[PDB]
């Protein structure tokens, strides 16, 4: 057992953390200020102690968060666990800011008085102790079931269930063999998918989807990624986020009568979408995108090429970031979002022919993983693309980045739930394979190196899930707009430390195609790439809005 | 430029951080004898600081010996790169340290001494401030021939220039199609090799290769697989480890007669060899091997399994780690190596029966990544053996585990300049890339998150490649058989470090299969696991031997 003073000297010493966190931020924010406002210049000259400080919050709010869930519910399992990853993030934190502030030359005499801190020595000895870490390991072992049990209610609970059930029986023995051959998604799968509601869930019940009109609790869709992404993160769990994207576009920009008639045939999966905002020499810079529209009598004719757009032969809709005014002085005032309407296909490439003349060409692009939907080099020629959908119609022109911004905060929030999944597999077939394998006389788990990873590996992924839950909380309060950033950040690292590190526990199994923790780790390195890289995200989302939050805070 | 009184800033605090980590492996020696002996179940108890001493003692060897090679000729490159990774070292080992004191209960007063040192405190400010790394970002795309220049002399620079125009020609160009088709290694690509001599590098001149006849030098060896290995670890660099392995076995422990006829017959790849020691249920405990060799008119006949054999197909020798001896309690005293000879086969399965009716099958096991030579499950069936293929003949039977164990130092030394090949083709293209892509207006490595990454992934390169070439050093002078283990742990775990960040810095394109940087992640992710994973010889080589030595002294 831990100490029964563990949780409160673990608050006490993130709270002193929390406080030097809070200092450096206004510190660095006068340092990118220039009368009075952020200056993008010193932006740029700033970046990594930025980079550094998003890092050390999205740490710290991961164990708080954590921390705050321990109730009357909570798993003995959990308990453990979210101790675990305090006590690391005490350390994780103190580091990355001893690093900020000799950057930043501020005074260090405060953190010395942590890191000498008895009570932090005390709980290093006590909650990350070989034997404590060990029997969390055995215990984890004994009742894997109550590893991650966020609070949810009854119904939650019980869609959860169907939905493991239906990844386990349907989803998971289809896994390995459309990732080995590259696959396009098997429509069994996408009809089965269909029916269980899985392109609804983001869409209102008055647009004929599931959720409920009157709110916007995300929960729901968090949990069916996660269940569908522990089997297959691109066969299954990503078939939610194509319609995410798309019907919070919609639902921040489009006409009453493009809801209705889109978002009801998109909650059917009729047709299937894809997500086209990414070109050759634009990802990160949306604001920079080129691709050209240029008005025609009734619409708009498109020329120019995207890439990495997912899913794109089968979908029957495109959602096209297009520059719609040639002053390239606005930036991203010139962009809108058109919805581009093709036939579907099944294969690698396709070419279609357009009844004017256009023509829209497609290649998919071999990964190393991530395979299912295929992801393509798309080239538009003079296609035709009518008035009716560019999204808000004539007021859409020109406001196309503002509702591409608001699809991406649902986007990066469901992915916090595809790396959840992912991480979660990793985690259950390490425990499995230490249990069963033995060497130099015993099983692996028996060996404290082993019982110390697998519970540091449980411990980041019960505070990925544990923040999680907590920013779906806050969006269905219509706060957490950063947060869905941070947390997006947060899990998909943790995503690769936890597959990288259960691969290791199989040894040279881990690195067979045939074992399936050499797919999670292929594909879990994928999520700190796409829906805003890492380092995109930590200075551009959350590192800006920690600096702007401190200059207003002391205007 | 850098401050002139950091080296020896650096140098002391070094030399405290030395002087805790041996008290630190006094204490744990203490902690796991048992009358004036070492002990099992002890030793078991304590992996977890005994993990964390064996990687706090290879990044200080790494720092120390770095330091230690800066003389007059060390490019203006190097002197940067090697201070950045110093001051990084002495703040990852007083990490590593605080977690070993707290867990071995030892004062760790001086640890806080070093934490709160104003000397410390003034090189994070000067040798790893963001302006700092950012000048040795530019420095290195100026003069990328200056990164990691060791001491070589004439004659080894030489031949590196001749193997990286080889490599560059011939090897670079196929390397992506071998992976993407997991296609066998061509012959056209394997008779070039053998013509330039690949596989007799470590096989003395009298016995037909071109290895010294007195001296035993492995920096030939090693810089020829790093030049390979940038183009193709599996296609190229790892031709010359297999022929490393068995030759060193040969040499000994195989009769005169034996070393005349083999070697020669190697070191021109007639036949080719593949390597034979992992079984199914035995990979780290060699001693436990099973594979049975059961004794037979003229020779032995062989029964059971192995797996992972790399090139086993187009190998015509197998050098086979047999248990001889029925007594399995003699554990590695029951094991002979045993000369398999095939037909060489090129597809990714194989089926050999032997005139006598003896039988060998082989079935590839396909990997995320190292593709090329195949990696296969072996069964044996009554497969003979002659008495003449035992190495060492009557002598060698019972004696192949320590036959192995020699094999291991020289594969482990070649599998650390296989790492550092890697670790280059991951640096050099990140760097290529870095000044190739705009991101918001600029090239990306006008950004200082970004010459921070470049610059930390080349101190880490650099910093394992002249850990790489000491080692080699005292390989050539009869010693440093623990810090082969030591250096091919460090260096294959940087090449995880180096590859994934590469990666990250390509984007979205890092992910593409026709991107080079995406094959050098998945091959530098088998550098941990295989040729001795990393666990096993943090705790079974590199802490062992530590621990043995502060017990001897002591006594
Ligand atoms: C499908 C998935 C793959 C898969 O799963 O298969 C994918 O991969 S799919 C492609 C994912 N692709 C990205 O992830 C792009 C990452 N890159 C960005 O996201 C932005 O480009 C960054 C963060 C760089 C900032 O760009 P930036 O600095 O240039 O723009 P900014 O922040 O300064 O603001 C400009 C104006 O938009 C307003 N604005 C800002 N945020 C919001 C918001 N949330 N809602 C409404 N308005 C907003 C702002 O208030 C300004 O308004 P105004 O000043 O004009 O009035
Ligand atoms: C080809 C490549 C892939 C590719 O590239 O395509 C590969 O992947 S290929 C497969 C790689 N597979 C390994 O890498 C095996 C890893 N696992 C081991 O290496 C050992 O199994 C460990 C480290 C666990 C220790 O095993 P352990 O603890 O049971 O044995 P131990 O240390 O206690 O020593 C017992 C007696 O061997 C003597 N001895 C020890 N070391 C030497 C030495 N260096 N020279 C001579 N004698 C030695 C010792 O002095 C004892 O002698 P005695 O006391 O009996 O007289
Ligand atoms: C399998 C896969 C599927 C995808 N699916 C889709 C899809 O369906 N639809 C779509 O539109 N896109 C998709 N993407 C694209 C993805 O969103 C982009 O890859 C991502 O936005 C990064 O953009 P980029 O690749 O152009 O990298 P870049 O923007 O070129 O940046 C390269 C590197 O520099 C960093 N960086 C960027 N800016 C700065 C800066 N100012 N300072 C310092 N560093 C910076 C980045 O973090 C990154 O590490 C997919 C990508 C992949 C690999
Ligand atoms: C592509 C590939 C190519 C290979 N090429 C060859 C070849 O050519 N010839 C050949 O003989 N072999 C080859 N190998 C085998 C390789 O050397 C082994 O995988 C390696 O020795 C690890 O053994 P294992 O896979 O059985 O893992 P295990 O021994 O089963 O161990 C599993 C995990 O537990 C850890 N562990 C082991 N023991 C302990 C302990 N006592 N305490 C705590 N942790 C422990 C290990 O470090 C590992 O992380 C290859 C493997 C691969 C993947
Ligand atoms: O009949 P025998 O004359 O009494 O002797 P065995 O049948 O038991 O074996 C004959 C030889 O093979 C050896 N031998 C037998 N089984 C062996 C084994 N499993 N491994 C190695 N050597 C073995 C014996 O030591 C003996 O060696 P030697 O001629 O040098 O003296």
């Amino acid at each position: 057992m831990l100490p029964i003073t563990a949780a409160d000297d673990v608050q006490g010493l993130l709270l002193q953390l929390r406080g030097l966190l809070e200092q450096a931020i206004s510190a660095l924010a006068s340092r990118c200020t220039k009368g009075r406002q952020l200056d993008a210049e010193l932006l740029d000259l700033m970046q990594v102690p930025t980079f550094e400080l998003a890092w050390a919050s999205a740490e710290l709010l991961a164990a708080e968060r954590s921390l705050q869930a321990i109730d009357a519910g909570t798993s003995s399992v959990d308990r453990r666990l979210i101790l675990v990853f305090a006590v690391e993030a005490i350390t994780l934190v103190h580091s990355r800011l001893e690093a900020i502030y000799a950057e930043l030359d501020l005074a260090d005499g405060t953190l010395h008085a942590i890191a000498a801190d008895q009570k932090l020595r005390a709980l290093r000895r006590s909650v990350l102790s070989s034997t404590a870490l060990h029997d969390s390991a055995r215990l984890m072992v004994e009742r894997p079931e109550q590893i991650g049990q966020v609070a949810m209610g009854d119904e939650l609970s019980m869609i959860e269930d169907q939905f493991r059930r239906f990844a386990a029986d349907t989803v998971a023995p289809l896994a390995e063999h459309i990732h080995r051959e590259d696959l396009i998604i098997p429509d069994s799968l996408l009809a089965a998918l269909r029916d269980m509601g899985v392109f609804g869930l983001s869409i209102p019940e008055r647009y004929g989807g599931s959720a409920p009109d009157d709110q916007e609790d995300p929960l729901t869709m968090i949990v069916v990624t996660e269940a569908l992404s522990q089997a297959s993160l691109a066969a299954a769990g990503s078939l939610i986020t194509r319609p995410e994207i798309l019907s919070r576009a919609l639902l921040s920009g489009g006409t009453e009568s493009q809801k209705q008639h889109w978002l009801a045939r998109l909650a059917v999966g009729d047709p299937l979408c894809a997500i086209a905002i990414t070109e050759p020499d634009y990802g990160s810079d949306v604001a920079g995108l080129t691709l050209r529209g240029t008005p025609c009598e009734g619409g708009w004719r498109l020329n120019g090429a995207k890439t990495w757009c997912t899913f794109a032969g089968k979908a029957g809709v495109l959602m096209v970031v297009t520059r719609t005014n040639p002053d390239k002085s606005l930036g991203h005032r010139g962009l809108s979002l058109l919805l581009a309407e093709k036939p579907s296909y099944d294969g690698h490439e396709f070419d279609f022919r357009q009844p004017g003349g256009g023509s829209l060409t497609g290649r998919a692009i071999p990964t190393i993983g991530y395979r299912g939907m295929h992801s393509f080099d798309l080239s538009f020629e003079d296609f035709f693309v009518p008035d009716g959908n560019v999204i808000g119609e004539a007021q859409g022109l020109g406001k196309g980045f503002y509702h591409t911004m608001a699809g991406m905060t649902g986007g990066r929030m469901q992915t916090a739930g595809r790396a959840s999944g992912v991480m979660r597999a990793a985690l259950l077939a390490g425990l499995r394979y230490a249990t069963e394998r033995k060497v130099f006389g015993s099983p692996l788990l028996d060996y404290p190196l082993t019982g110390a990873k697998l519970t540091k590996m449980a411990a980041r992924y019960v505070a990925s899930r544990y923040l999680t839950y907590s920013v779906g909380r806050m969006l269905a309060q219509g706060e957490g707009r950063m947060e869905a950033s941070l947390v997006k950040l947060f899990a998909c690292r943790s995503a690769e430390l936890v597959t990288r590190e259960s691969l290791q526990i199989h040894g040279g199994m881990g690195y067979a195609e045939e074992v399936a923790v050499s797919r999670y780790f292929v594909d879990a390195r994928v999520l700190s790439i796409f829906e805003g890289a890492e380092e995109t995200l930590a200075l551009k989302v959350i590192g800006r809005s920690l600096l702007e939050a401190a200059l207003k805070a002391e205007a």
